[PDB]
């Protein structure tokens, strides 16, 4: 995969005349220094004795050779990123067309979130890959090899050394870079503690609340954060350092060029313009080649994933339900027949799930299936519809095998309802129509006649027009099923095929669903899988399939008298903003370091000034006209200082990295502690939000210290760093004149944007247009995720079409995007010739009056534009600054969070004693979450001291909410609830977490040791080994623990995968009950365990039942039997209470539980 482009055969001229005026372009700036050269020299000349005509004849040639630049630079950047948008869009057209084309396998082995990610990331690492980095990196070639002929053509000697010195820089720069990305990949891995850490804690949030553990969670956190300062903190130094060195390195290569030039040019050589000329070039080619580092390894980076993209268009399926050379019969008759039909899915293709069968079933014939759960009647279902083929078998319609019919056509007259329907988000008359394109508004009301939907579809505003919601939120169990059946209908299937029809709510649609099903059956064929009995009595004929055969065969009374495993079967049913004076929170831990680093940076800066007052001398001593030996000497002075201001830069730089970095990491490690503090020191209710998932919150936890740190220490860094350079700039051109001073200042803003705005061109090409990609994103994703309805109806020609227009939308907008970006770029690029020439030109006609010393001049130039120039590279350089500045707002808004329940704060009652006599009175409470959706409905609870109590009813009355209120996690809009006669907001919430004991319905365990893990459930008091023996005495685990390997120290792996899940469920019930709180609280303990470990369980907690309130909420109603009160919950209401013995007495609802 080295030549990855196919499309457009006339594009090809875009990409070739971009590749020719990129190599113009490239090699026009040498031509552009060795003119500049030739006018130094003859310039130089006239200075040692007409001027004018000389002088507009160089700045016509700079004009000349601008204006080319400009032409050529709009030609490659436009012409290249037109090719590389056109061919983006055609590779994600063919992507998303082989997708849908795809066969069912093939997706059912692959993750489909991973195929999305794969294609959206992907798609746009080739679009990042193309283009852009392609022109440049052939500029960059262009100019390195230009460059490198104009020093030999010019040079003999000078040009040799120059090059010599280059790969010197480039190996030290190319050092530096791999161990900047190698400990930077180490720093990542160092955060790998930090991040395991605070993952298993915000899963656990709800477990580590109850106990009360924040404090040692917190100090492995800090722990992790240290560490990671350290990686941090040396991570940048050592970035600090190459860059110093890389400086150091330039300055003395330009110093010994200088030098070897002025010792050159003292013998009589060429003279100082061809210096200039060659060094200026030599570094031009030596530096171009490090432009191109990004572009091939972006290409690189852009190489590899289209690999993968094209394997997935190049794979041509077994079933191409796009082809048509497939037969498509005129008539077809009703009429299945399935010998021998042995099959098994390649997801698990050990398994053997279709053994060989046989079921001939003629038209009309409502052929029933029978047989156990998983015996692969829905793998039958399956394969009837084409979508995978048999391993060996034969299934065939009207004498004809499936395969020898259309894909397409073939599923066309079938239709299929499967046990879980999926509606795509469009309008419900669009749903409908979906089974056919040629569907008139009649049509769809027949339909929805006969499926009996009119009532439900009507009602609703949109009868027609309502778009349904994503996955059917708004519709309803049974309305989903119905408009399945309706588009179903719609198609005038000639075999339906049926799977839980309706196994969703109840059966009262059910009974009018079948009507409407049976209500015309002459000619369509069916098939249906219903668990009810109900509709078997009614099936035509009624197959048992078992063992991959079938097995009971005929009518219901013949099933019957066959005494087939049907009869048996039968018989047992029967946007907040920013601020820097506010985000200025660094300053109390760096009041020293921010002063060293300001001063370390306005060094830097003026760094470059210097170099232009160097240089300029330089120039000066040979732009004189006394032309004394002593020059040579007088050059060495200035050569030599060179040098000088080279190791101060290598001295700075370090300086200021060593304070940046300690700068960061700092704040870096305090508000990564603070933060996770801040996120501990929270409501639940926070946690309970779309915002707040677990991987967001450790995301946005572990992805701040760039963005802080950055917007802290960096943009004051860079800052000072500019002030100072182009101030110091700018006031020593005035003090050498003004008028040429004030045209600089005038063309300098223009260069500045040229810089940053071609710095951002490398990295940052691709950021906003995401933005729009998303509009054809959830159609995409729509179609992959719930594409199993969409190849049962063959629905993907409308999808296609549809990702072809969201596709052509944003289409124009990247056109015009690729043509803007363009044309800026070859302003940009021409705005520094156009400088060159006015500017020269200027200083040409101020210095023929003798106002300005040509060497005045020189100097101005060089100081003003290297400082634009420096000060553009330099704000490109640091870090996003927008970015920085939301995630900073976002960590402030987190760490200045108040909550409503605050475990920090210390205002509450400390009771001493409590007798643990929970009083609950008119409890009135709705989840903030969804709080259209009340749980509770004013609850009367009164448990004594001593008293155990248990909870009854359907499920989702909402019995853990109970126990969720209990424990104060959420406060009750209405009601009082005193433990003991006391306000349980007037209570302390740290006190009450302790003192309470809670066992989890889904109970979790974190990677620790097994007496660690025990330990946990208590927490602000050393837990003696004893103790914890004892308590696992009490669950009777310690015989447990202690046959296990390594007794307690069993480190428990994540989730206790060693473990078994009733081996947990015992873990955590110890650890509940090892603090002995007073009032515990059991969430269907039993739930999943060994019943004699619930006996066990039982036993255990009775021992310490007295002096001990107990609650219980299981569904074994024998536990329940010895409880000491019993309340069965309607719909959040209370309606009976007393003992077990009582609602014996007083038959109601629990008759009928206990009876089930
Ligand atoms: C004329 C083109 C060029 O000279 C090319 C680079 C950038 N600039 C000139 C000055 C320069 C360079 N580096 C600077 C760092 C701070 C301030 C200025 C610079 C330049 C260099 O060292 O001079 C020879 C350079 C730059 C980089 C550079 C190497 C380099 O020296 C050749 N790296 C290749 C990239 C880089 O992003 C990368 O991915 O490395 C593979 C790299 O990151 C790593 C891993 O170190 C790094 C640090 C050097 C990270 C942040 C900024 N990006 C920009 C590209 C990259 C750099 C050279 C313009
Ligand atoms: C249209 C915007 C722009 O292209 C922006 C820069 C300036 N001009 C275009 C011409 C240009 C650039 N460089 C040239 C060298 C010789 C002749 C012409 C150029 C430009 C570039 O590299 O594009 C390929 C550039 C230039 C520099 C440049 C960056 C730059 O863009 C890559 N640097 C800011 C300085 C530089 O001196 C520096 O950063 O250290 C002091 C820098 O040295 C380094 C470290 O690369 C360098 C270029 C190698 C060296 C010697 C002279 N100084 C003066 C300014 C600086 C340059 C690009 C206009
Ligand atoms: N598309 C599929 N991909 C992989 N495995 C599947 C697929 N469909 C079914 N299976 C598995 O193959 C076996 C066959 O069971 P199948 O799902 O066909 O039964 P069924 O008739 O739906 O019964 P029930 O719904 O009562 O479990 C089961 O283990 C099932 O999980
Ligand atoms: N964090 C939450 N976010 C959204 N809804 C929630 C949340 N917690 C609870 N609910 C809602 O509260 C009810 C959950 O009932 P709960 O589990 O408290 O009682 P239950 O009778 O023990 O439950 P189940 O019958 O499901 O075992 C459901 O309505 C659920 O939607
Ligand atoms: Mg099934
Ligand atoms: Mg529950």
């Amino acid at each position: 995969f080295s030549m990855f482009r196919y499309s457009n055969w006339l594009d090809k001229l875009y990409m070739v005349v971009g590749t020719l005026a990129a190599i113009i372009h490239g090699a026009g700036l040498p031509l552009m220094m060795l003119v500049f050269g030739e006018m130094t020299d003859i310039f130089a000349n006239a200075g040692n004795l007409n001027l004018e005509e000389d002088m507009t004849r160089y700045a016509y040639y700079y004009s000349g050779i601008g204006a080319g630049v400009l032409v050529a630079a709009y030609i490659q950047v436009s012409f290249w990123c037109l090719a590389a948008g056109r061919q983006i869009h055609k590779i994600r057209k063919q992507f998303f067309h082989a997708i849908m084309r795809q066969e069912i396998g093939w997706f059912d082995v692959h993750d489909v979130g991973e195929l999305n990610t794969r294609l959206t990331d992907d798609v746009s690492k080739i679009n990042e890959g193309i283009g852009d980095k392609i022109g440049m990196f052939f500029q960059s070639m262009a100019t390195f090899f230009t460059g490198f002929i104009v020093g030999f053509t010019r040079g003999w000697k000078l040009t040799l050394v120059i090059l010599a010195i280059s790969p010197v820089l480039g190996l030290s720069a190319a050092v530096w870079a791999k161990i900047l990305s190698s400990f930077t990949d180490k720093e990542l891995l160092a955060y790998a503690k930090a991040g395991a850490v605070a993952e298993e804690v915000l899963a656990a949030i709800r477990t580590v609340i109850a106990f009360g553990g924040q404090k040692k969670e917190l100090e492995r956190y800090n722990k992790n954060l240290e560490e990671a300062k350290r990686i941090g903190i040396k991570k940048a130094i050592t970035a600090n350092i190459s860059i110093g060195a890389a400086f150091l390195l330039i300055y003395a290569s330009y110093a010994l060029a200088f030098w070897y030039g002025t010792t050159l040019v003292l013998s009589g050589e060429y003279s100082i313009g061809q210096v200039l000329t060659v060094f200026f070039s030599v570094l031009i080619g030596a530096f171009s080649v490090g432009q191109a580092s990004p572009s091939i390894e972006a290409f690189a980076n852009a190489r590899g994933a289209a690999y993968e993209i094209f394997k997935i268009i190049d794979n041509k399926p077994s079933i191409d339900s796009y082809s048509k050379s497939g037969h498509k019969p005129d008539n077809i008759k009703g009429n299945l027949e399935f010998r021998n039909v042995h099959f098994s899915y390649p997801s698990r293709k050990e398994v053997k799930i279709l053994k060989g069968l046989n079921l001939k079933v003629q038209s009309g014939q409502t052929v029933a299936l029978v047989g156990n759960s998983g015996c692969g009647k829905s793998t039958t279902v399956q394969l009837m519809q084409r979508l995978y083929d048999p391993t060996e078998g034969m299934v065939s319609v009207d004498g004809q095998d499936i395969r020898t019919i259309n894909v397409r056509f073939l599923r066309e007259i079938i239709g299929v309802v499967s046990q879980e329907p999926v509606l795509f988000a469009t309008t419900i008359a669009e749903n409908i129509r979906y089974g056919r394109e040629n569907v008139t508004m009649d049509e769809i009301e027949k339909a929805v006649k006969e499926a009996n939907a009119y009532d439900f579809i009507m009602k609703l505003p949109h009868k027609f027009d309502t778009l349904v919601g994503e996955r059917g939120a708004q519709l309803s169990g049974g309305q989903k099923q119905r408009i399945a059946i309706a588009r179903a209908l719609v198609r005038n299937p000639k075999i339906l095929l049926l799977d839980e029809a309706t196994s969703a709510l109840d059966t009262e649609s059910e009974a009018v669903v079948q009507v409407a099903l049976d209500k015309a059956r002459k000619g369509r064929t069916t098939i249906v899988i219903a668990h009810r009995l109900s509709t078997v009595r009614n099936a035509d004929v009624i197959a048992g399939f078992d063992d991959g055969v079938i097995v009971e065969k005929g009518n219901h009374d013949e099933l019957m008298k066959e005494k087939g495993i049907y009869f048996k079967l039968v018989t047992m049913q029967t946007i907040p903003p920013v601020s820097f004076w506010r985000i200025m929170k660094l300053n109390l831990t760096e009041w020293p370091y921010f002063v060293v680093g300001v001063f370390c940076a306005i060094i830097n800066g003026g760094l470059q000034p210097a170099f232009a007052i160097i240089f300029s001398k330089i120039i000066g001593v040979f732009t004189r006209i006394d032309d004394p030996e002593t020059k040579r000497q007088n050059s060495n002075l200035f050569s030599l200082l060179f040098l000088a201001l080279g190791i101060i830069s290598f001295i700075t730089f370090f300086l200021q990295g060593f304070t940046f970095g300690k700068a960061g990491e700092i704040l870096t490690k305090r508000l990564r502690y603070m933060v996770f503090r801040s996120m501990l020191r929270q409501d639940v209710s926070w946690f309970d939000d779309p915002k707040n998932t677990t991987g967001a919150l450790t995301t946005r936890l572990a992805n701040d210290a760039a963005q802080v740190k950055g917007a802290i220490g960096s943009r004051l860094a860079v800052i000072t760093q500019n002030i100072a350079n182009l101030g110091t700039g700018i006031i020593i051109s005035f003090i050498y004149g003004w008028q040429l001073t004030l045209l600089l200042l005038a063309i300098v803003p223009i260069i500045a944007i040229a810089g940053v705005v071609e710095m951002k061109m490398l990295s940052g090409q691709a950021l906003k247009d995401k933005k729009e990609l998303e509009g054809s994103g959830k159609i995409a994703t729509e179609a992959i995720e719930n594409f199993r309805t969409v190849v049962s109806l063959t629905q993907e020609q409308k999808f296609e079409h549809m990702y072809a227009q969201s596709l052509q939308v944003p289409y124009r907008n990247s056109l015009r995007k690729a043509h803007i970006f363009g044309i800026t770029f070859s302003f940009t690029q021409a705005m520094m010739y156009f400088s060159y020439a006015g500017c020269f030109r200027f200083g040409a006609y101020l210095v023929a009056h003798k106002l300005m010393s040509f060497e005045d001049v020189l100097l101005v130039f060089s100081a003003v534009v290297f400082g634009a120039m420096a000060v553009g590279q330099v704000s490109s350089f640091a870090p996003d600054y927008a970015k920085a500045k939301i995630s900073a707002a976002h960590i402030i808004m987190i760490i200045e969070k108040t909550p409503l329940i605050d475990s920090y704060s210390t205002e509450g009652l400390m009771p001493n004693t409590l007798e643990g006599n929970v009083t609950f009175g008119e409890v009135v409470f709705n989840y903030p979450t969804r709080p259209d959706i009340p749980v509770l409905q004013g609850l009367s609870l009164e448990v004594k001291k001593g008293q155990t109590l248990a909870l009854v009813g359907s499920s989702g009355c909402g019995k853990s909410t109970v126990v969720q209120l209990l424990e104060r996690f959420y406060d009750p809009l209405a009601g009082k609830v005193l433990l003991d006669g006391k306000e349980i907001k007037r209570l302390n919430v740290q006190w009450l977490r302790a003192h309470l004991g809670i066992v989890s319905q889904e109970p979790i365990l974190f990677d620790c040791s097994i007496a660690e893990n025990i330990a946990y459930g208590d927490n602000s008091r050393v837990v003696s080994q004893e103790e914890i023996v004892r308590a696992a005495k009490e669950a009777n685990i310690h015989a447990f623990i202690e046959s296990l390997p390594n007794k307690y120290s069993t480190k428990v792996g994540d989730k206790g995968t060693q473990l078994s899940g009733g081996q947990k469920q015992r873990i955590a019930i110890a650890r509940a009950l090892v603090r002995q709180p007073h009032i515990l609280l059991l969430d269907e303990a039993t739930s999943a365990l060994d019943t004699e470990s619930e006996k066990v369980v039982q036993e255990a907690l009775d021992k310490a039942r007295e002096g001990r309130t107990c609650i219980v909420i299981a569904h074994r109603l024998s536990t329940i039997q010895n409880a000491d009160l019993i309340v069965v919950f309607q719909n959040g209401r209370v309606k009976e209470h007393g003992t077990h013995q009582q609602l014996l007495a007083q038959k109601g609802i629990y008759f009928s539980m206990v009876s089930v």
